[PDB]
């Protein structure tokens, strides 16, 4: 109710400060004028938004008619989206030509670490997740199993630590061969003649390729650690004979580290709450101190520094610390009264973001104002935009970028941009996506999350969809994933871009991500996103294992996927299912749903762990929640179940979110329809058909406000 008029804008003054006070100073820019560029941007492409945003709703009126007026005719299908601008025609073949792009995005091969950039020691512990012990990881995960006394105890348990050394040494082998013998051999290592030795039980032998051999840190003689390299990732061994655990190691070592976490995405979309100009500062000032490279927390815990080694035969050189930083923004639909206008209208939450984070990062490009890190070497800010719709969306982008650069005072294309290939219109016309951002993209994700969503959603009238978990073997999602490596990989990404795949959700079950997950570098993806450091140096093994480069050569010119099997809606048979599997399909959603929306609504947290009805811990966002609601609407829409069926079950899970919970949190049980947070799941669902495009945020969004409206 108090905001600073510039313009036709309001505003509010927690924004207004933070920007004058905190982001501005060191940027170059007067405040008088990026506001009144802020005003000019805002009412400008405001329109262009809207028409943006008014396609989407005509388009998929137009399906929803297709489908009610109708056993499926695919290729009078594919023809009325061809004829209603849904499917446009593919540009011919082109090389993107983005230029000026972080190492870690062009060359490197490895894991991608999402982190909520409002919890603060969350995006700390991402930063430095550049760097991650494989002890620690094995240690505390699944990976080595609890069973023949290695199980986890209150104290280190040695029989565990052993399977850990071992499992370690046996990747190392796997990585870094030596000519003759083994690691598990090792006794020592030295440095000779530049070339890394080590010393077995008997001889002593080399690298088989000395050129993995990177460095090493203190003397020649012994070194406190021989830094390896392999697929353009670093393994430390870290060497410490004195060490507890090196204490009882044939060679002294204490520690392996992986590079891990070579990119992280720090979110403001879809893993938090940030509902309002308050709840857009937090993530702004996190956004600001990582740029700044200052911040920190106490329970004093700092961003990480440069490591410095002694090259292999002279030289100390230096490797980047920390995690090369994207920013995800939000897409172009929500809008948020952190800005209002004149008249009311709030402005446009992704106009307001590539603003303020693309403001705040100016700060990650220099090293004392600006503070002393620096995030990109190459003076780029990688903003990864989710939810675009076509490639019109990616062009509205791409001026919005070149706009704000323009504000900013940056040289155009400073702005680079990761496409997330997550909603169907991108699918269908991924190559002219790229193509309309061929001089800022940086990577293309398959959202396959938010990308189930857009599916289940688009055909929404089609008829009833598989069960959620039966998406993952569909024809569509299967061509959906090769498609997108295929354009990536036809648009020169190789080397030049990322091509990225989606996240591993199970963050208990590292011993199945260390199995399965390696499918992803397997198909060509450079990066795949991990939901925690710890799974970031657990999935960089399989950086090591894969050669993805290699990969990339042999898919080369390969179109694997059609827009016909792109088209499959995922339709349910005949007969379908027994109640038993009906009602177990209502019930998991249902608790989903429940277990992520009220720490959604009562607390603002956008990214929760939440056990479904296996007890499988699932870190759930907002994407997860749009599937699980988007498919009990189009259940619902169908009948194959009943209002009352989603009510009974939302009723009989509530409880059981409850004593999940605990704390600061608030019972649903008894008085549902008094809880905020309730009635807010159930009219995801119960109104799942009618939001644009399925997205949670509208409704997410105003039942978040109204409970923080109710603390008042
Ligand atoms: C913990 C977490 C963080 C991010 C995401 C997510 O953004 C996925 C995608 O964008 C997409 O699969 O839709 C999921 C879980
Ligand atoms: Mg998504
Ligand atoms: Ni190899």
């Amino acid at each position: 109710t108090d905001r600073v008029s510039v313009g036709n804008l309001r505003i509010a003054r927690v924004l207004y400060d933070f920007v004058n006070n905190e982001a501005l100073p060191g940027t170059d820019i007067d405040p008088d004028s990026f506001w009144a560029g802020v005003d000019k941007v805002v009412a400008d492409l405001t329109p262009q938004n809207q028409a943006l945003l008014n396609a989407r709703d005509e388009l998929q009126a137009q399906i929803d008619k297709w489908h009610r007026r109708r056993p499926i005719d695919m290729d009078a299908y594919r023809q009325f989206l061809t004829e209603i601008g849904y499917l446009l025609p593919e540009p011919d073949d082109f090389t993107i030509t983005t230029s000026g792009v972080d190492a870690e995005i062009t060359t490197t091969a490895g894991p991608q670490l999402v982190v909520p950039v409002l919890n603060a020691r969350f995006a700390l512990n991402a930063a430095n997740a550049r760097w991650g012990s494989l002890y620690d990881a094995l240690y505390g995960t699944d990976v080595i199993p609890e069973t023949d006394g290695a199980e986890k105890g209150p104290t280190y348990n040695k029989v565990r630590g052993d399977k850990v050394i071992a499992y370690a040494r046996k990747f190392l082998d796997d990585s870094v061969p030596l000519s003759s013998g083994s690691f598990g051999d090792a006794t020592g290592f030295t440095v000779q003649d530049g070339q890394l030795v080590v010393a077995l039980p008997d001889k002593s032998t080399g690298l088989a390729n000395p050129g993995q051999f990177a460095g090493y840190t203190g003397a020649a003689e012994s070194p406190t650690s021989v830094l390896l390299i392999n697929h353009g990732l670093h393994i430390e061994i870290l060497i410490d004979p004195e060490s507890q655990v090196g204490t009882t190691d044939r060679a002294g070592v204490k520690d392996v580290i992986l590079e891990s976490a070579i990119t992280t995405i720090m979110d403001f979309e879809d893993s938090v709450a940030a509902v309002d100009a308050a709840d857009k500062v937090l993530g702004y000032r996190n956004w600001l101190g990582l740029n700044k490279g200052d911040l920190a927390a106490a329970v004093l815990r700092v961003l990480n520094r440069d490591r410095n080694y002694t090259a292999p035969g002279g030289g100390q050189f230096t490797l980047p610390g920390r995690s090369l930083m994207f920013v995800r923004n939000v897409g172009h639909l929500m809008t948020n009264d952190a800005i209002v206008d004149t008249d009311g209208s709030e402005v446009f939450e992704g106009i307001m973001d590539a603003l303020f984070t693309g403001l705040i990062a100016i700060h990650g490009l220099k090293a004392d104002v600006n503070g002393p890190l620096i995030n990109s070497r190459t003076g780029s800010i990688y903003i990864v935009k989710p939810k675009m719709h076509g490639p019109a969306e990616v062009a509205f982008t791409c001026e919005l970028f070149s706009r704000v650069e323009d504000v900013l005072g940056l040289p155009q294309n400073t702005m680079k941009i990761g496409i997330m290939d997550e909603e169907r219109r991108t699918t269908v016309n991924l190559k002219a996506c790229i193509k309309a951002a061929a001089d800022r993209v940086v990577f293309i994700n398959t959202g396959f999350l938010d990308r189930t969503g857009d599916e289940i959603h688009t055909s929404m009238e089609a008829g009833p969809m598989v069960r959620k978990g039966t998406m993952k073997s569909q024809p569509w999602i299967l061509a959906y994933e090769d498609h997108n490596v295929d354009a990536g990989l036809a648009a020169g990404f190789s080397g030049r871009a990322q091509v990225g795949k989606g996240m591993w959700t199970m963050t208990e079950l590292m011993a199945d991500m260390v199995e399965t997950k390696i499918a992803q570098p397997r198909a060509g993806a450079s990066t795949a996103w991990v939901p925690s450091p710890t799974a970031a140096t657990l999935h960089a093994l399989h950086y090591h294992q894969v050669d993805v480069a290699a990969v990339q050569q042999g898919l080369a010119g390969k179109r694997r996927a059609t827009i016909e099997q792109l088209l499959t809606i995922p339709l349910a048979k005949e007969l379908a299912w027994a109640p038993d599997e009906i009602r177990e399909e209502v019930d998991n959603n249902c608790q989903s749903i429940l277990g992520y929306v009220v720490r959604w609504v009562d607390q603002g947290v956008g990214a929760s762990k939440v056990p479904d009805i296996h007890d499988v811990a699932l870190m759930e966002d907002r994407a997860t929640l749009r599937i699980s609601s988007q498919l009990l609407a189009n259940w619902l829409r169908h009948g194959v179940i009943t209002s009352a069926d989603v009510r009974a079950s939302l009723e009989r899970m509530a409880p059981l979110v409850d004593r999940q919970n605990a704390g600061a949190y608030r019972p649903m049980a008894p008085n549902f329809d008094d809880s905020i947070a309730f009635l807010a799941a159930q009219e995801l669902i119960l109104s799942g058909a009618q939001q644009p495009n399925g997205y949670t945020e509208p409704i997410l969004h105003r039942r978040r406000r109204e409970f923080k409206a109710r603390a008042a």
